[PDB]
């Protein structure tokens, strides 16, 4: 560990790799803490699906989300257990208890918000899932000249999409995928177009999916190293920051205040640029902790000195959620090309069909695995090969269905995994709706309560805003209801519901971008820099300001490379 | 990867790194073969509790629990749903779905035994209690002569000791400890003996436990290196061991066939010496899969060729388990040394103690504790400080009360974690029986369904023997429920009850240990040697051949430490 | 027709669910695994609690019950009666 | 008749509930039979039934009726959670 930096980075996931892969690229010397460690295998920041074995019991995997999921705020319990036994030690009030939070009303919550301290960060377990936003959820990059916006939008996701490796082609052969599919695209019959969800992965083979992460961004490797021996780079694990100090003027930042948990000691760190990507809550926390926006509950009474807007017009996304149970009429088209003969299990039984035939519904592929999945399992009552991979389908939002959609099998189950109804047959669907930014709906910081560690703990205020945002919300539900009986009709115990408010992580807008702080009330420009300071610079999906209903992660990793840009075009890196 | 080593392992849990130890250390060139991969952080192999996030959110550890471990015989399943919509694909019959086993009888099962694959297996999340058998549970390494046979025990349970890092004071200054230990200690004064779970731990700080695992018996790095310059090991991760070779003669082992499940080539590896440690459940399993045993449904009209005995006789322990909420007299006393005045929450609130005072019922490390939690916590109820450690209490197995015990708070938890009541008032209780060794209880692997790795499907036919087995379960459930209420009445969602059949994991002698594979109805000697090969060894829990109610790791790795003897002077390492 | 009933009308699926007795019962086959090693234990899924060994569980009523009382099902209907028109009537 | 533990969360004042009720085509194979050894509690032939929803309009009109209650009750309020929409048992 040295004193002095070029460019210091609080966070290793997907956000933070891009300002290293950006900068420690163009030569600067970069330090990148993180208050978790190294917990994906020998690939730091990889994603945690990236198993064998998890690929062939994925519904093991929610395991693992939940294992780092650490729930933001806590109201305090007020069950009420009357059956304990006399002897035992019994409460008189309701009092905290648990680590939970007395500043938080219950009922103006997002219960389901919630934070993954590991190297990588979220991006060791998230879906991948990674659509561009139309301009209707995009903030603006370019005022007045709208094909400017457009192609500045173009360049920075057409890179966030390399970073990441985004495509839509890693389920092309899987029957369920092109059942689904090929149902809502005749169905719809022009009215909505559906592709591939776009996924940050690549296929190795037909059962295993390289999942990307904030390791495909960036490696996290020390450097200088053999493969890139005139770069600079160390990442420092299990290490706390707590504070950027402010000169007098407010006009720079002078240093990083860190906590290094294993030995408990304590340093500040010098750097000429201070990038915080701690995501979208802890770069909030961060920032209140040292004397931006405001300390404790809300008091218009006592504006803050500095950045009003920080922690205020912040959004979370509804989602609504069920399952379905394959029509019969789908499963018997998933075989509409075959002559099948005789009693399956018996030495009579065949199923063929005639390869490249004009009036085939499918393809010579499909109906090969359809004819040795009913050939070899004469057992199996299904069409559908077994390891046939899940549907991964979406109807990107648009204005008459202002929504975003995930149709196929996703890893974060809700309840227990029911195992009556043949998993083949079941088709999930998730639907997120865009929130308005309303200044009312708040992320703030106790002045007496504090977090496991030790920074003031974080409380919401915050109602899915009327008019808009909650008719929609309940079109989406009926959208949903409608789309999905096109399918099959809902399992028991996945019926049509609202998620937990914040389940869904996609916050935004807790440190708003904007062109003018007052007349955007926003907390950092179009560079990502706050607004009086030189060198500090804010990345992450706090930035967003706009109502979107599209997965915010390559928007934020776009606005990130844009944030590289001007501080290549501002700082010089030192000499190596 | 080379086509020839000395020694290969197959599986790099604790029992194969003990293999590692003693042979990388004596000089062999060894190879080592898991089927699962490194996931764990830089330390290969090691716990993954010891994370400053799991040891402040331990709530959350039972995530990474129950996402790697995945049920060994699930039988087909019967549940009726017929809330489906008609539209919906419906089943006809209890069809095979979702992985199921149609060998397996629902009622004669283990239900809740299952299987690990990561590197470091199931150490890198075990709860690292470390007891040393008993004669009465433990088979004789020497017969006709009980001194020298607990002499031999002594010398081979110290080296395994040694290896884990087993201790009994890392929770010596623990209230929560103290408080129950003390409690049950008077209680049950001149009757029964209580004293700290031995554990593999060391404590590193008054809230952290740097908990052992295969990655402290061997740190599983690649040799040659710096620390290690003549040495030789290569661990292989992602690598399904799937047969040893015969000869003709069944008099050795020729090679071990492997399936690189991420390249999907297949391989023939030779060594001089093969030893199994995949666990009990696939140690078993790959035996038969290579022509030991008998493969299929059990039909002792077509007596096997090799090793009769493979999967008969195998033991699996009762559980009983409860938590409980601490008494009102036990939490009254934690302060009873205190002095108090002036009013909480004010500046006139003073706690304190008098140092040494005779009449002081606690120690001054427990009243400094107290006190100062008091004091920075006024608002408080109760008087146990925040992160006070868990207890870890146990009186050990005796013949008064046949059963191994656990109380205090385990990681595995076994509903949803309830939040109404304060933590530091619940304590858990675990009660583990012994199982009586029958031929009759079997694991067998189907001749025709395969597993998610194409290999035989494992079986259970077991039942609780009825007798001394059955007599002492329900026995062993009293006395639960008899000694918890010394402390506390039950917490409600947490009552009484037995646990499913091999949620504990303690499965035994699936490939049992003895004298004389016909008179003690056997796999393996006392070399843990395979009668009638020369050079093929196993280690693990399913040598054990009694009926055992203590923790089983430390036993088998005891015996695997003598197998390396053998091995040590009767196979020479190859040149350098 | 009580004013306690209707007072209380949360309470009255009670006086439904009371004499609503099921048609057909399929043969249980659900697993309990953790009875104690002492207690009495099935080797099959036999014929328990009036079940009938006759009925196939995945094509069956379910739901359907009847109501052995004076005044049959009209002592806790909802008295919904709508006439059916020309589609619905023989 | 309410169908599981009445929440008592949100003010009854605002709950409706929404019950669908389709129309099942007379099919041959579809019976209500009674066994010739088994019996019931008052020693009569034990009633079985072989029964399922016939494919076809039945079952389009049974699934179209579910859509149908999620469009025309979502312009009251939306669902309350624990009675979300649902077949009941048959
Ligand atoms: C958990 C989850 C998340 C997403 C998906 C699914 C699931 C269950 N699916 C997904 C999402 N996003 C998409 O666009 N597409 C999808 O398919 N998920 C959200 C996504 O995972 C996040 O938006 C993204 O990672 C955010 O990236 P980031 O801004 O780099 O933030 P992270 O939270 O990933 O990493 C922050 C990093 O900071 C460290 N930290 C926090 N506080 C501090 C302090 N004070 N000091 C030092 N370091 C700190 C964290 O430990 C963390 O690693
Ligand atoms: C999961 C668990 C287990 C234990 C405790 C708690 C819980 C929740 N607590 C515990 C236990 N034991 C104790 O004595 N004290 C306690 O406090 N647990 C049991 C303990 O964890 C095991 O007894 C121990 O690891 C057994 O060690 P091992 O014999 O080395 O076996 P493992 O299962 O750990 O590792 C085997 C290893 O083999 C790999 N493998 C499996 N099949 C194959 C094939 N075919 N090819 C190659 N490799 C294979 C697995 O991947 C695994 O890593
Ligand atoms: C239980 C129920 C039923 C209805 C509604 C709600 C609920 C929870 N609501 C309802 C109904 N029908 C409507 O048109 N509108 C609604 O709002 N329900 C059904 C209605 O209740 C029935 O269709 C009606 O009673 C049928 O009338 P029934 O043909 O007279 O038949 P019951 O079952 O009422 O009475 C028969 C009667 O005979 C006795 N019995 C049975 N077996 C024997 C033998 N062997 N010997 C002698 N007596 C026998 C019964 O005890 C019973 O009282
Ligand atoms: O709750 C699950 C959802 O979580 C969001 O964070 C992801 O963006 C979605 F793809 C989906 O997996
Ligand atoms: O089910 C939890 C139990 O699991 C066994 O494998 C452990 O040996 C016990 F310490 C206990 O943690």
């Amino acid at each position: 560990m040295d004193i002095k930096y070029d460019v210091v980075i609080v966070g290793s996931g997907p956000i933070g790799c891009t300002y290293a892969r950006e900068l420690v690229g163009a030569g600067y010397k970069v330090a990148m803490f993180d208050i978790g460690e190294i917990d994906s295998g020998l690939k730091i920041g990889a994603h945690k699906k990236n198993t064998v074995e998890y690929q062939k019991n994925i519904d093991k995997f929610v395991n693992v989300i939940q294992g780092q999921l650490m729930s933001v705020s806590v109201p305090v319990n007020t069950l009420v257990v009357d059956t304990l036994s006399p002897t035992s030690w019994q409460a008189s009030t309701f009092f905290v208890r648990n680590g939970s939070n007395p500043e938080q009303d219950p009922l103006r919550n997002l219960s389901g918000q919630a934070v993954t301290r590991v190297v990588g960060g979220m991006s060791t377990h998230w879906t991948c899932a990674t659509p561009r936003f139309d301009r209707e959820q995009r903030p603006l990059l370019v005022k007045d000249d709208a094909d400017a916006d457009d192609a500045e939008w173009d360049r920075l996701y057409t890179k966030a999409e390399s970073y990441f490796q985004t495509g839509t082609d890693q389920f092309k052969e899987s029957i369920r995928h092109n059942l689904v599919l090929n149902k809502l695209t005749e169905e719809y019959k022009g009215q909505r177009d559906f592709q591939q969800i776009p996924l940050a992965a690549t296929r190795r083979s037909p059962t295993f999916v390289e999942w990307s992460s904030a390791n495909t961004v960036f490696d996290l490797q020390n450097r200088p190293n053999t493969d890139a021996p005139e770069e600079r780079f160390n990442l420092f694990p299990a290490v706390a920051c707590e504070r950027v100090v402010r000169n007098a003027l407010n006009s720079e930042i002078e240093s990083l205040h860190i906590h290094d948990l294993i030995s408990g000691d304590r340093f500040e760190i010098k750097a000429d640029v201070y990038v915080l990507t701690a995501g979208a809550v802890h770069n909030t926390q961060l920032l209140v902790n040292s004397g931006f926006g405001q300390l404790g509950r809300p008091n218009p009474a006592n504006p803050p000195e500095l950045l009003p807007s920080l922690g205020s017009y912040i959004t979370e996304q509804s989602l609504v959620f069920c399952q379905t149970v394959m029509s019969t009429e789908l499963i018997d088209s998933v075989k509409s090309d075959m002559t099948i003969r005789g009693t399956p299990g018996e030495l009579t039984y065949s199923v063929t069909y005639t390869p490249g035939a004009s009036t085939n519904k499918h393809p010579d592929w499909w109906n090969e695995k359809v004819k040795n999945h009913m050939m070899q399992h004469q057992e199996d009552p299904l069409p559908i090969p077994f390891e046939d991979p899940e549907p991964q389908v979406t109807t990107l939002f648009q204005p008459s269905h202002p929504w975003h959609t995930q149709i196929g099998r996703d890893a974060f189950s809700y309840g227990a995994v029911q195992q009556s109804i043949d998993s083949r047959l079941i088709v999930d669907w998730r639907f997120f709706g865009r929130t308005e930014p309303k200044e009312e709906n708040k992320l703030w910081f106790s002045d007496k309560i504090t977090d496991a560690y030790n920074m003031p703990q974080p409380t919401f205020d915050f109602r899915f805003p009327a008019g808009r945002t909650s008719k929609e919300a309940e079109d989406m539900m009926t959208d949903m209801c409608v789309m999905s009986a096109k399918i099959g009709g809902f399992l028991p115990g996945s019926l049509p519901q609202f998620m937990e408010p914040g389940l869904c992580l996609h916050l935004g807008g807790t440190h708003r971008m904007g062109f003018d702080e007052k007349e955007d009330n926003c907390c950092v420009n179009t560079d990502s820099r706050v607004f009086g300071f030189k060198n500090l610079f804010l990345g992450g999906c706090g930035n967003i300001p706009t109502a979107y209903g599209a997965n915010p992660t390559l928007t934020a990793m776009s606005l990130a490379i844009k944030s590289c840009e001007y501080i290549k075009q501002n700082f010089t890196p030192s000499p190596f």
